[PDB]
């Protein structure tokens, strides 16, 4: 392999990430005030590395960071049970970790930490985050393991109830990449209902990284997943590959969901920059 | 192995469909005008094959041929966006191609096209073919990989929101087997809905070709599997293997979806062509 | 040297039960008087065979139908096959497990062993929509040859809007020590889809929920979506790297979390506390 690869890790990290009040209602996560964004902010770290974060909560309520997959004490969990929320403008610092997988001591596997996975607040509105997480409070955690592929960029595709990135029905997001680049794709769902996400044109392995290490992967090959609330998948597509540039949609598949407006567009370029029909 | 398997694929092929309305109202694929049927016709080919599809829309409202899986350029998904549905009377070529996997010049593993795909319209109704995919234009699309095995006989099982194949309620379809027989079921989910599949039983490998390689296979055996609008999965089983011959049914095991008519039988014979207690 | 499952093979017997509850629900039993909801857990091991002389103490004529296991069509449960049964009877099923192997034809046949469950067919509907809404579900266990063996089993089965039709908002709660191996069998049933969430833990998406070592291209996860009759299991080392706490496990469809759908999988010190609760 001549692509990019994921190093060892085993670093300790630190971090700030606040929780923001948006003009416009929305909540959102930022890693400095006035910078926050809906989805939050991609954190992305290696097998082994540990992350403590900064957590500083600008608003009027109670909010909390509640992670997914990663190792984490029952002290940051984000649960107001566990006393691990943080007040009105407080500040707490979470901790997460991550391993390698390795033989236990009785000879079983332990599995490692890598995967796509993701972060969201657990108090705001309700003792689960439905309140956080309507208004924009998640975002996306990748933890790569050593020899992992790395993508020439990445994007975040959340269904949140009857939206993408909390957008407004038919405004996208559209995302732009040239044929050949390696794309990456982190796709989380939140909120009330079931999706299915089908991209045009492109397809993935349904496995932890959404690619074969080679012939004897079994894992299915799709372009349309299920997913519910909480979900969390990735994958990497070559943009074009074996279908050329143009104007690809993505979207939820339930034909009510996309009549209504999830709907986005992978835009894969010529070199010259041009979208064949469009 | 001594089942017949599939061959090494590369071969041009070409085909003829048709769009028609149904008397009845509904509206459906077929290869000749006045044998369209719901589900539309199946298209089987080899990775590596090209198959060039001349669509002619006999309605007198736009219609499309969208496909996924196979690899096509942006002239063939089939959207209006694209320009590439069919005006009324209209004909257009699509072209799908496929290919195998194998490993790109970065030394990464490129999947190939293999699996249980589909088809359906992009146009009727709503630029998402929700009208067209609800009375009918959806049909199965089979690629296999080199060395797959091949089945005595393929059914096609879809869940279109709350009918399978667009039947009334409680009117099947049923299929017949002879205990022993390699019975392959392509099964796609269409609508608003999701749904679990469950078959009586008979049991699959959770992967791309519902068969287990071998002992080192770590995919889940099932019997029951969730599904949302275009997912699409197949699978192969030894009708009666192991359970004898018997009416085995089949349907949705959402409680209210099989109350309210989401069921057939799956009637395996015994060589004298009885079916114990039917 | 954990350990694991033996080589399966033997015949096995049992007697089974469906009860009226006094508060309405229906139940599954191995003694009449001691039903519970979900029924007793069945674990057998590939190629057994399991006969169970099940008895209907109902007023209603119900049913035993399985999921996974080999059964001929007499055993399938439905009033369709005649193979439910009357009020105060007795039917005896049988369920077989096989080994996985080669077949004539070179092709491998999979075996039996999974996360399985049982349950009624015929109580409110020919599909079981009234017996399964009163409680006549349970769990089975189908091991391979060589499978790890935990230190327990709980089942955790999300029926409409409730687990294991519990009033919202009362668990199940789940005891272990950090260290324990905790086996979980998960099963869905009724009418909605659920994401199944378990706080601090994670398994493998397959047949165990556990890796067989690095060439497994199984997805770790700790979110798995689930739609009526799904049944999946696996098991986690309890409090492994997070250590000890109390760790909700919870639908994740927010709704649902929201109106009741929670419990506590409460890992203890080796003193008995928990930090936190
Ligand atoms: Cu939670
Ligand atoms: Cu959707
Ligand atoms: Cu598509
Ligand atoms: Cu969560
Ligand atoms: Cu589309
Ligand atoms: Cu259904
Ligand atoms: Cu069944
Ligand atoms: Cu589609
Ligand atoms: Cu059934
Ligand atoms: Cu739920
Ligand atoms: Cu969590
Ligand atoms: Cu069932
Ligand atoms: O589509
Ligand atoms: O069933
Ligand atoms: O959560």
């Amino acid at each position: 392999i001549t692509a990019r690869t994921a190093p060892a890790g085993g670093e300790v990290r630190h971090l700030k990430m606040y929780a923001e009040k948006l003009a416009d209602g929305q909540m959102g996560y930022g890693f400095e005030k006035g910078k926050a964004s809906v989805p939050g902010p991609l954190i992305e770290v290696n097998e082994g590395d540990t992350l403590h974060i900064e957590f500083t909560n600008t608003m009027d309520v109670r909010a909390s960071l509640h992670v997914h997959g990663l190792d984490y004490e029952i002290s940051s969990d984000g649960t107001a049970m566990n006393k691990s929320d943080v007040e009105p403008g407080g500040t707490r610092t979470y901790t997460w970790r991550t391993h390698k997988p390795g033989r236990r001591d009785d000879g079983t596997w332990r599995p490692g930490s890598a995967g796509y996975w993701h972060y969201h607040d657990h108090v705001v509105g309700t003792e689960h985050g439905t309140g956080g997480i309507r208004n924009g409070l998640y975002g996306p955690v990748i933890v790569r393991r050593k020899g992992d592929v790395l993508p020439d960029a990445t994007h975040t595709i959340v269904f949140n109830d009857m939206t993408i990135n909390n957008r407004k029905p038919h405004t996208g997001p559209d995302f732009e990449a040239t044929v050949g680049d390696r794309v990456e794709i982190v796709m989380i769902t939140h909120g009330e209902f079931y999706h299915t996400f089908h991209m045009h044109g492109h397809r993935w392995a349904d496995n932890r990284t959404g690619i074969l290490t080679g012939p004897d992967d079994p894992s299915r090959v799709i372009d349309n997943k299920i997913t519910g609330p909480a979900d969390s998948f990735g994958f990497q597509i070559i943009a074009g590959e074996g279908v050329g540039a143009g104007a690809w949609m993505y979207h939820c598949h339930v034909q009510f969901h996309s009549d209504m407006g999830m709907v986005g567009l992978f835009l894969v370029k010529k070199p010259d920059g041009t979208i064949p029909g469009y």
